[PDB]
């Protein structure tokens, strides 16, 4: 598929610096949803403010494992069901660290953002676009997590 070269090639930039990147989607994510702050409780303790976030070791080693799983959904775009298990329980493990359905959305808003600033006019209509349908696909797995 074509769409999913687009998702390839625009996901190439970002890999090459995947905690650069993921700082700024973390960063964008507490601008646009701050309740999402208290979830990390490294050390039993809670970040008073976003700075304290890129401050903590664990938190920058979230960021990493983040960027991975956007990393197989890339890998595997096409076939993307496989994630898919995958997926579901990573959303369970998020459910029970507190992060909403509705917190999803703002992810792959701040997602899309960071992929925005990073490729600056590279960032088309269509990219943007199969960007969406891709991390749609990662949200709905990830809200398998919530069922039952
Ligand atoms: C939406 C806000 C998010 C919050 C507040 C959050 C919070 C957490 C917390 C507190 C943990 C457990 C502590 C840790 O391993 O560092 C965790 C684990 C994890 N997070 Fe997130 N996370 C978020 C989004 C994401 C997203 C979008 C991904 C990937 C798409 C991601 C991937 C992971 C993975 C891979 C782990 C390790 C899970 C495991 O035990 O298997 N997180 N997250």
């Amino acid at each position: 598929r074509p769409e999913s070269e687009l998702i390839r090639q625009s996901w190439r930039v970002v890999s090459r610096s995947p905690l650069e990147h993921g700082t700024v989607l973390f960063a964008r994510l507490f601008a646009l949803e701050p309740s999402l702050l208290p979830l990390f409780q490294y050390n039993g303790r809670q970040f008073s403010s976003p700075e304290d976030s890129l401050s903590s070791p664990e938190f920058l080693d979230h960021i990493r494992k983040v960027m991975l799983v956007i990393d197989a959904a890339v890998t595997n775009v096409e076939d993307l069901s496989s994630l898919e298990e995958y997926l579901t329980s990573l959303g369970r493990k998020h459910r029970a660290v507190g992060v909403r359905l509705s917190s999803w959305s703002t992810v792959g808003e701040s997602l899309l953002y960071m992929l925005e600033k990073s490729l600056g006019p590279d960032f088309t209509p269509a990219t943007r676009t199969a960007w969406s349908r891709l991390y749609g696909a990662v949200v709905q797995a990830m809200s398998r997590g919530w069922d039952g």
